[PDB]
């Protein structure tokens, strides 16, 4: 059950190769099943949606933000940002900058996000505000991705992360427009089909994150509406030894399969 499903991502783990995380909220009857649960883990791309929603907090009091305009300079580009140069010496709303970090995983917007909210350390202090004491993010793209082992720094946990994704989706971190507005970014990510999707049926609704790093770090996060039964929160960390492994995004797959036929 709990323990049997433990093993087998013990034994996923193990043939790996590398270091798995998981933090299972069933909220049926708020059951959480952890692997690796409080150990820190690099959590790149993933920490996009601490600041997505960050910003849509902002907006709960001024209620235009979204709309606002953000001019998008040469100096603002990084490698991957393949919707925000398409709009440099342009301008881009804060809705854009959200949905293209979300959903394209654009790191120029998530630059640009973290800048409207003061910085890696306003990113930190937004999580701090909603009860996440485990949460840091320290760094701006692309240097936020180096996950080198044993550096505290932009990592959290997966039970801390799972519960805040539960909090900013299901829960009561941010306004009804706001959670509403969040979750329609998630369901409509495009570039998180190999990891946790790819591991659950394709009836059931997923709204996720995924993202990579150095030392093969492949992650993602997301809140499962399955056919039913009460949704799930499902947070997949991985991390290895070399500088440069591959990214395995079917090792999560293979972790959401496990929860999803065990639980």
């Amino acid at each position: 059950q709990t323990s049997a499903v433990q093993q087998k991502l013990a034994a996923l783990e193990k043939s790996s190769g590398g270091r798995l995380g998981v933090a299972l909220i069933d909220t049926a009857d708020n059951t959480q099943v952890l692997y690796r649960g409080d150990e820190r883990f690099p959590m790149c791309s993933t920490s996009k949606v601490m600041a997505a929603a960050a910003v849509l907090k902002q907006s709960e009091t001024q209620k235009q933000l979204l709309n606002q305009p953000v001019e998008i300079k040469p100096a603002d580009l990084v490698n991957y940002n393949p919707i925000a140069e398409k709009h440099v010496n342009g301008t881009m709303t804060l809705a854009e900058l959200s949905a293209a970090a979300l959903q394209f995983s654009d790191n120029t917007a998530m630059n640009k996000l973290i800048a409207q909210l003061g910085g890696p350390g306003g990113v930190t202090a937004f999580a701090r505000a909603i009860g996440d004491e485990t949460f840091r993010l320290d760094r701006t793209e692309p240097t936020l991705n180096t996950a080198i082992p044993g550096d505290p720094r932009d990592t959290t946990t997966p039970r801390a992360m799972a519960q805040t994704l539960r909090q900013l989706t299901l829960g009561h971190a941010l306004g009804e427009t706001q959670r509403a507005q969040l979750v329609t970014w998630l369901k409509g990510n495009t570039t998180g089909a190999a990891s946790i999707r790819a591991g659950l049926p394709t009836s059931w609704t997923v709204g996720d994150k995924a993202g990579s790093g150095d030392y093969g770090t492949t992650n993602d996060i997301a809140v499962i509406w399955p056919q039913g039964r009460a949704p799930l929160v499902l947070v997949t960390y991985f991390t290895q030894p070399q500088q440069n492994a591959e990214s395995r995004r079917d090792v999560l797959a293979s972790a959401a399969r496990i929860i999803a036929e065990g639980l």
